[PDB]
């Protein structure tokens, strides 16, 4: 084994790669989003800016997953990223309700991986979790929650001044 | 078809998605590089450094071909990014032999791309790929050219002492 | 001949001729819709404001195909410049869907004179047009096929309190 | 007791008297360290200093247990600390292969604090573990071991040439 590696058990090193495969995963299907709202018949301009963020926050925090796993000793393996569940994402309130799932789904993975963690005895891996990870996914959670709100409030799907309005006022300006 | 659609051959439109598919594959194989000269066995961290920025450039250039796509009225379609080749790369001139091999293949799809709006009579994107990639595309096989004789110059792969060297002076300080 | 032509067919001369006059078209139909949304019985103003500012961005196009022709050592003629083909323009929905029509058009005239160009083996005024018109040309017909999205979501032409909302939103302050 | 004890046990409280020893141990081995690389007949001074500033580092880090006894109520003992185990430390080599065991030494008894506190039910020493010692822990085993992988790279110990560069090039200039 690696000269480094101290208390870090196999099972969790594989978990660490199919946790990395899975944020490049919601990455590539944030940018998927961003390029629906910047179609030429969507044109939701913040609402794609809004996406184009997300991916980039995921596939950073792929890059973390990388660094972690070599910190550890362990051994970056590499799986093909999926593409995207949908080739075209509806409107703004379809669209945040499938950011929403794909936020709890990896929220689940982090929380089995913290249970994994657990119980191989890791509370470096455990404190990783808790400390980088599973605070600002809650965080995201209640964000798109709020927005998803918001868009029933404004009348979605069949509202498209209210789907304007959010474009302008709930999303960043870009 | 899209209300923005002009001189906008559907050939054309699939070859762009093919080589967005393209940009993101190299943009992973260069992670790849990344992470494997992060090991803790490996640990030339400018090397690795080099890897991630062309990890990044690579990753831009996928998203100027989406926002193209869409200035032109074409549609977006993803497809799953293949893993890299390799799962782990030698050494500095293995790892950079490889990266010759996939600069030219992607100029080669870029020729070819140039090649099919030539004779669909598209000059907009005839430009868009002499000014946005063809330059930039020789100026880096270049220089990756100019590393690997550098390498062999400094007795790569069995001279430990001049890829240290390398690592020091050829590529940025991280 | 001028003491500085070389490699400028008659054709293409005097196409640059019909562009600039095309140019000065298309200036001139802005400027119609400028004052239309300037009326007291029409009043969107930041709309108004739009297409006052496209005027004088296709009245600049004009002058740099003059520029072009004497560069060139071809003779600038002109010919009058038809009045706009509609005296009122209905709406902002309708007056956008005019433009991108006339946006169409021009686009159309350059893609034309690019075939010239390519069949006078006129590299030059090929590199002109695809660095200095084709490209920007994309963009304004992306930006106005956007807007018509939106006009179309916030329920023009019916809509009053959406076409509002698009002059305060959707267009630059003025 | 102490009017602040809260949820401390004894066994706990012992624990952190023995990590305050093993910190100022490990202390005293870094110093040894920097003395050796200081020699007239060893000189490098940029190796020296890297030892004399972990040996600061462990210096603090022993404090730190110190405020944290008082802070929980319970009582610093202090022990004598042990010389080092060698009074000369090779080469560069040899050196980071004896900071490499005495981080890990230090590591698992960290761990076996960690644990400790969990089957006592402590979270708030569990969190201090982990927050403050656990991974700059692993931090510096990796940065070590990626100093191990250059030094053999430069053929240590034979290439005193390889030698004298790692301690330009892999330490900072003191
Ligand atoms: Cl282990
Ligand atoms: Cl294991
Ligand atoms: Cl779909
Ligand atoms: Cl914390
Ligand atoms: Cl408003
Ligand atoms: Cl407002
Ligand atoms: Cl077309
Ligand atoms: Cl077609
Ligand atoms: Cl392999
Ligand atoms: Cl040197
Ligand atoms: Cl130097
Ligand atoms: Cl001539
Ligand atoms: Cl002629
Ligand atoms: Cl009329
Ligand atoms: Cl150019
Ligand atoms: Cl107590
Ligand atoms: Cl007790
Ligand atoms: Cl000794
Ligand atoms: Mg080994
Ligand atoms: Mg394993
Ligand atoms: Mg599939
Ligand atoms: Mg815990
Ligand atoms: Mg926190
Ligand atoms: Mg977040
Ligand atoms: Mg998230
Ligand atoms: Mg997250
Ligand atoms: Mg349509
Ligand atoms: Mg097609
Ligand atoms: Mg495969
Ligand atoms: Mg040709
Ligand atoms: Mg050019
Ligand atoms: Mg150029
Ligand atoms: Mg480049
Ligand atoms: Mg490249
Ligand atoms: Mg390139
Ligand atoms: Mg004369
Ligand atoms: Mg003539
Ligand atoms: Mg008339
Ligand atoms: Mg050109
Ligand atoms: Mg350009
Ligand atoms: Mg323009
Ligand atoms: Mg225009
Ligand atoms: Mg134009
Ligand atoms: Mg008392
Ligand atoms: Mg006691
Ligand atoms: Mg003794
Ligand atoms: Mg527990
Ligand atoms: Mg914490
Ligand atoms: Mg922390
Ligand atoms: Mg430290
Ligand atoms: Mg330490
Ligand atoms: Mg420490």
């Amino acid at each position: 084994v690696s000269q480094v590696r101290q208390n870090y058990h196999s099972d969790c090193e594989a978990a660490v790669n199919r946790m990395l495969n899975l944020e490049l995963y919601a990455s590539y299907t944030y940018s998927s989003m961003y390029a629906f709202f910047d179609r030429d018949d969507v044109a939701l301009h913040n609402v794609a800016e809004f996406f184009k963020e997300h991916s980039h926050e995921e596939r950073e925090h792929a890059e973390k997953f990388m660094k972690y796993q070599n910190k550890r000793g362990g051994r970056v393996v590499l799986q093909d990223i999926k593409k995207p569940e949908r080739d075209e994402w509806g409107n703004t309130l379809e669209a945040m309700q499938a950011a929403l799932q794909l936020e709890k789904t990896v929220n689940q993975a982090l929380l089995d991986l913290h249970k994994l963690a657990t119980d191989k005895v890791d509370p470096h891996l455990c404190e990783f979790l808790e400390s980088e990870y599973l605070e600002e996914q809650v965080k995201d959670i209640k964000r798109i929650g709020d927005f998803i709100t918001n868009l029933k409030r404004l009348g979605l799907p069949e509202n498209g001044m209210g789907e304007y309005l959010f474009d302008k006022h709930s999303v960043k300006e870009s």
